[PDB]
């Protein structure tokens, strides 16, 4: 008879710009100055209860790690499975409760971080992670608070998406959530990560355990409460922060896992990848494996580029955040003809960069990497830098770890296209370039997707219009998001949905309305309202 | 800026009836005849040469195993590895050629098995596997003409799924193909499964090797052919017919893996599964693995049931095309105050039931079932029946293998709803019954949902509207189609999409508009028009 269907008008939420004497900047510096010298203490919390274990841990500021800003502590397999069997009593009725429901709090939750809670999210952001004010509002505010609405916006539209009907039969779709339990294993990066690796599958009608960060627990469990104050009822989300391998043991060796929603490294990925399938046999269903991992990205620059866009948007790519995203520049490619220039305009706006403590002083561009282990990493390849003779630094170098993780912004040219510094990710503030001739560009480019094992993002720097098309093509697979002028990161949720092949991860596009797909198993239902009639046929008779 | 966009309406493929004297009863007629005493000899097809190895094999018709209806061979590793390196060198142009071009070719195939190529379909679809006229109508012809013609529909319309432009930046989604090459491994039991297994990945810009079922050589073959004659370019379909495990080896073994599309039984594809993660380092990119596998499916009685539809839809259900498919109803639970009604007209009816030759007789409603192994596995069960306590034949019982694979029309009575044979796929006509209380109905509806390890198909007859509503909920994960007052086979395209999960696969719903994005890797692209400016922020002056 009828179709009855519903639509949801959503925009992209304001990047504020954070300038003297805004309401923002003063909200944010209160919320700053109530975090100076104090220290969360963090519970596992399933259900309602708040869990304290043995396995105390604590999560330190990267500019300053002598201040410890959060205390936690591991599950254990005890601890782990109660929340297992937990969230899966709650399934059924949470599965039940119409999308509509299940997405206004989400709303909720998006409207709380985009007012009330913003400067406190902003504030958690900067001083457990070491961002700057832009890096922890463009994520911890605009991307989390945009995935938020537009995955339920994209929730609510799929209900409509309704098979044909012919009488005298009636055809509807109903989009389940996975039977089971979905493991989200977010990393420290982005706070708005962890909120959708555990939040666009509980919005789906499924029921999560959340391993946080370490890293990031400050931030995320304050995503977490708002998400149970935005209305979430108990064991729909677990928080359970825990050791990495225990975690990965325990749910996958669960009967009821049935997804991991993964972010991290490569390595880990194939990991539990492997486990599932060695346990393939005690599964109930079939278990879906989302993992967005690492790139080694790249700028390629014809000798018809903007140099000023080439080196401003090199550098924000290169050196925001320390390099620190899945999505930074880490290889860049100079014709011959241009490199004087660009050596120059790159030698000196370096020398112009501030690295700093990002809460005291808002002048700092980018701050200390986010923890030890990956400030001895970036340290080893520094040294690598020096030792190679295909390698010399150009700029930056020295580190220094006695306060906090400092790293200073580093360039180094590369004679040699494939050395293990244009081909290994570092997760530092580390820039390789690459200076190629003029007439061997096409070859060069060839370089570019040929070269390493990953295919997250990548740009292309070109005045002239035919180049630029003839480059789409040639690198069609090495970049699953590609930008035409512009710099490898930043990423709008419904505007570059995010994510790429290769090495790089299963290419699901969160911030895309297909992202949500993963998250359900579709039942369709008909229903035949006449008698059905003889089993025969009549060309049988 | 504008672009030029395009859309796609199409329309199901009309059921013909096949009446005496109607033109499409005349058209089959005559294929039939002139394929008796008749024997293909099938190669393999790489690109464009056709192609024999020593390994021969033999399809024969499952009615008449003497006759021998076709002759093919086995793919060695050599020629498989020959077929993977020519289709990845046929990939690029193939993705790069635009969705409408691509869509076309499987409208125009479509186009021929509608009209021209149809009584030919048929006819080998009833001589090679042993389907009926409207059996093999439903599928060779109205099923695969389905997919071809709605796929291409979904894959037009995806097209248009853009994400949003905000100055000075214009975004654009592109669905590249998977990179790599896909294996496509097909079953016997529809002729339009092999259709899309190959054909839906081809169309969305992969290159595919196709295994197709040794036992559905001849109208496989067929469907090869339709669509290389419909304009599919050389190497963009490997036709490779294969050894099952020296197969499932090769391509598990290739780098170049980036899909494997399975229908069949659940251990060859936890086996694939498994061998692809054993194997995980070596691939370029995370292989994509979809698996349709069996079900055990259900029909639910409940005491206000129409006792007629319930008996000619659970005899059609069970006993069409000898039970042989993944939907067929093997276990039906009725209440013991409607048991004497149901169990006298089942047993008038299945008096009635003619099994036979469906080429020389069409009164027959089913034939053989497909192969000797097959026809072992089913003698096993029946002689089971006789065995075993629990269980008494209250039908049928007897199997024949003199002249073709033939197995009388079985209905077996169980006293414990958790026997072996409620539990277990057998794949051929055996119905098994078991008589509950009506008091315990509720109790009953819990055993259905909780018997299994399956969730593929499920009925519930009821004219009680509100006991309806009820094992909609409780039955939720017990069937990914479900069915209300109707039998559990018989899915249309773009009115039941169909599969579902629990062990009966991961449910990706083929035959609907979102079965096609397990097959591609979409790629955003942001173009900057404007020049960027200042690295620096705002905030930070």
């Amino acid at each position: 008879r009828w179709k009855h269907t519903s639509s949801l008008k959503v925009a992209n939420e304001p990047v504020l710009a954070f300038t003297q004497g805004s309401p923002e900047r003063d909200a944010l510096q209160k919320a700053l100055k109530d975090l100076k010298g104090r220290m969360e203490a963090i519970p596992c919390v399933v259900g309602d209860e708040e869990v304290w274990t043995s396995d105390v841990q604590y999560q330190v500021s990267p500019f300053n790690h002598g201040h410890k800003v959060a205390k936690f502590c591991y599950a254990d397999k005890s601890l782990l499975n109660k929340a297992i069997e937990a969230a899966l009593a709650a399934r059924k009725e949470w599965d039940l409760k119409p999308i509509a429901d299940r997405a206004q709090i989400f709303l909720k939750a998006a409207d709380m971080l985009s007012g009330p809670r913003r400067a406190e999210i902003l504030a958690k952001t900067m001083v457990g992670q070491g961002k700057t004010v832009i890096q922890a509002e463009i994520d911890a505010a605009a991307e989390l608070i945009d995935f938020f609405r537009f995955n339920a916006k994209y929730a609510v539209e799929l209900e409509g998406q309704q098979p044909i009907s012919v009488p005298p039969s009636t055809n509807s779709t109903v989009y389940r959530g996975l039977e089971g339990f979905v493991a989200a294993i977010s990393p420290f990066n982005f706070t708005a990560i962890g909120g959708n690796l555990a939040g666009a599958p509980a919005l789906m009608g499924n029921v999560v355990l959340w391993k946080p960060s370490d890293t990031a627990m400050l931030a995320s469990y304050a995503v977490y409460r708002i998400l149970r104050e935005a209305g979430l009822p108990p064991n729909i989300i677990q928080f359970v922060p825990a050791d990495g391998p225990l975690f990965g043991d325990t749910v996958t060796s669960s009967e009821h896992l049935c997804g991991i929603n993964f972010t991290g490294s490569v390595p880990t990925f194939k990991h539990l990848w492997k486990q599932v399938a060695q346990n393939l046999d005690r599964f109930h269903t079939f278990p879906r494996l989302a993992g967005e991992c690492g790139g080694k990205n790249f700028h390629f620059v014809h000798r018809s580029a903007d140099v000023e866009s080439v080196v401003s948007g090199t550098l924000r790519s290169a050196f925001e955040y320390g390099g620190q995203k899945c999505s930074a520049c880490s290889r860049l490619y100079v014709p011959h003809s241009l490199w004087p220039q660009i050596k120059g305009r790159l030698l000196e706006e370096h020398s112009r960069i501030k690295v700093g403590d990002p809460a005291e002083d808002f002048g700092t561009f980018f701050s200390a990497v986010i923890d030890a282990k990956s400030f001895a990493r970036i340290k080893k390849w520094l040294e690598h830098a020096r030792s190679s003779p295909s390698l010399t630094i150009l700029a930056g170098g020295k580190c220094d770890d006695s306060v906090g993780y400092f790293v200073e912004p580093c360039i180094v040219e590369s004679k040699d296209p494939q050395e293990p510094i244009m081909k290994e990710e570092i997760f530092g503030p580390v820039l390789s370039v690459y200076v190629y001739p003029d007439d061997k560009y096409k070859e060069t480019l060839q370089l570019v997707d040929s070269t390493t094992s990953y295919g997250l993002t990548g740009a292309v720097f070109s005045q002239d219009k035919d180049v630029v098309q003839e480059a789409t093509k040639v690198l069609r697979n090495a970049a699953g998001n590609f930008y035409i002028n512009d710099k490898s990161t930043g990423s709008i949720v419904g505007q570059q949905p995010f994510g790429g092949a290769r090495a790089s991860g299963t290419n699901d596009k969160p911030g895309g309305p297909h992202y949500i797909l993963r998250w359900t198993s579709p039942q369709v239902i008909k229903e035949t309202h006449k008698p059905l009639g003889d089993w025969s046929y009549a060309y049988m008779q």
